[PDB]
């Protein structure tokens, strides 16, 4: 659909600028003359499989809307949507650039472990307000791209674009999550639940503070190898009821489980976590050595939460209102 700046809609709206482009269609920079303000409208392309996810988007959010708490704050505020020329259009307030553009402005270098913190606290706030009983929303597409600080100036962070989000008990998809984020349990095709989103971030705060992926996988073998490279072989409990297991695994005579091997990663639970944050040898590439907040104590805490949040086990892996109390967050 052809856009021009300038092009006014329904006497109340003038397009200034494109911010994106996606697979959903395009989310445009526009004056609102009713509330004199700017704001960002999610132009839906006109075919049926992006209206129907837009759908949900929609009432997704609407959900949320009702729920006047204060833990809603860290999720995009949808103003209204509407249909124009068969484009399901939601008007959103603006936003600021997303963590993924934070990064390459570090050249990949990484923020400081006192930021990491400031973005996995408001994160943290932001699932926990999800896992309310009556929203259950599952997110499915946490990554860097997805969070957007609310203003260039400040650290404060909001999360965007629940397009690919469901309800506990509403999936559609078996395969969900950007690979980088995917979880085990999506890798390993089982049914999931809103722990697939602590999945993601933990993978998310690991990347802000190196600059770099935690698991890079090219395809889903290679990434359920990078994940085995660093917290060894999933629990046989896990791969015993997981229908993909032998997509990567293969359950030996005691049925104890192995990788599959491909033509020549180092060996399972040997990429220390440890020597990826650099915790007793100055942060990731030595670059934090004698910074304040960097202390071998505040990179153990860190540690320790990353850790709970990549739990195998989506039962027992850190769920938000606990990770909020981790010592991570205590003054
Ligand atoms: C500046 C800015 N950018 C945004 O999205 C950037 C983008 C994303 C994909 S393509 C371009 C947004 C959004 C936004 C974008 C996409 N989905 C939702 N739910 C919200 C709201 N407010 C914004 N302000
Ligand atoms: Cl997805």
């Amino acid at each position: 659909m052809i856009v021009k700046n300038g092009e006014k809609w329904m006497d109340r709206y003038e397009i200034d600028s494109l911010i994106g482009k996606g697979s959903f269609g395009q989310v445009v920079k526009a004056y609102d003359r009713v509330e004199q303000e700017w704001v960002a409208i999610k132009i839906i392309k006109n075919k049926k499989a992006f209206l129907n996810q837009a759908q949900i988007e929609v009432r997704l959010l609407e959900l949320m809307n009702k729920h006047d708490t204060e833990m809603k704050y860290y999720i995009v505020h949808l103003k209204r949507h509407f249909m124009f020329r068969n484009h399901l259009c939601l008007v959103f307030e603006m936003l600021s650039y997303n963590l993924y553009d934070l990064l390459r402005n570090t050249n990949f270098r990484g923020v400081s472990l006192n930021l990491t913190r400031k973005f996995a606290q408001q994160m943290c706030t932001a699932l926990l307000f999800l896992a309310t009983p009556e929203l259950s929303i599952i997110h499915c597409d946490l990554k860097p791209e997805n969070i957007l600080l609310c203003n260039p100036k400040r650290s404060a962070i909001k999360i965007v674009d629940f397009g690919s989000s469901c309800q506990l008990g509403q999936r559609i998809y078996q395969y969900i999550q950007s690979r980088f984020y995917r979880s085990p349990e999506v890798l390993l095709g089982m049914p999931y639940d809103l722990a697939i989103d602590m999945w993601s971030l933990g993978c998310i705060l690991v990347e802000m503070h190196t600059g770099e992926p935690l698991f890079s996988g090219a395809n889903e073998v290679d990434q359920m190898n990078k994940i085995v490279e660093v917290l060894g072989i999933p629990p046989a409990h896990i791969l015993d009821q997981a229908p993909k297991a032998r997509k990567f695994f293969e359950k030996l005579p005691d049925g104890t489980w192995n990788l599959k091997k491909t033509k020549d990663y180092k060996p399972p639970g040997t990429r220390k976590l440890h020597n990826i944050l650099g915790v007793e040898t100055g942060g990731p590439g030595g670059r934090r050595a004698g910074e304040s907040g960097h202390t071998v104590a505040d990179y153990l805490k860190f540690k320790d939460l990353i850790l709970r949040m990549l739990d195998y086990d989506p039962k027992t892996r850190i769920q938000p209102y606990y990770a909020l109390q981790h010592s991570f967050f205590k003054k």
